[PDB]
């Protein structure tokens, strides 16, 4: 459905698609308590608003081969609304930086800030908390700059264990790419992603199957 710019983030906040009535889905994205246990109760208040609900650690990216990874993102799309992108999946093909040519299929779990025509803020632990430091409340905070997060792969060594794979993915398969550009198209969600969030759009079948 177009081209866009990526950034990186992990702020630990309850994802905005974890709330009820936001999109036509079977159920909202599962958030987690501070100890990474899934919350079936979608009314729990976000740890970024004085509450106790956080992003589940399984909202992390991973590689299945040197060409293809799966992950999650906050999206802000031209012509769209939360009701059209929450729990939708998109295949991104990177067009710049060291990852140019690689493919990342993400599910949207949240609404991102406006940046360019179709911003994808890609989840990766240690990518930066930005404006809301929920990770401070969840477990005392993550190292790293407010925007961009950590700068060395060793800094992943002190993360909560469940956050270390996604932290290291950023330096391994993602090659520490700094805000690469991409083209993207909406696709049916691989079960790899909807099994983690539990959230599947009623219109999922309206879009093409992803072929690796």
């Amino acid at each position: 459905s177009g081209s866009g710019q990526s950034t990186r983030y992990w702020d630990c906040c309850k994802p905005s698609c974890s709330w009820s009535g936001k999109a036509p889905v079977n159920r909202p994205v599962l958030a987690c308590d501070a100890n990474n246990n899934p919350l079936s109760d979608a009314s729990v208040k976000s740890g970024c608003d004085g509450g106790s609900a956080y992003t589940c650690a399984n909202n992390s990216p991973w590689a299945v081969n040197d060409q293809l990874s799966y992950g999650f993102a906050a999206t802000k799309l031209s012509g769209g609304t939360e009701s059209s992108w929450c729990c939708a999946c998109y295949a991104l093909t990177f067009t710049s930086g060291p990852v140019a040519g690689k493919t990342l299929v993400v599910q949207s779990t949240s609404t991102g800030g406006d940046l360019g025509s179709n911003h994808f803020d890609i989840n990766m632990p240690g990518g930066g908390v930005g404006l809301f430091d929920g990770c401070k409340r969840q477990f005392g905070g993550l190292p790293g700059a407010q925007y961009g997060g950590i700068s060395s792969r060793s800094q992943c060594d002190s993360f909560p264990a469940a956050l270390k794979p996604g932290c290291q993915w950023r330096f391994d398969w993602f090659q520490n790419a700094d805000n690469p550009n991409f083209t993207f198209k909406q696709v049916q969600c691989p079960s790899e992603l909807t099994s983690r969030t539990g959230c599947k759009r009623n219109d999922d079948s309206q879009f093409p199957v992803f072929t690796p």
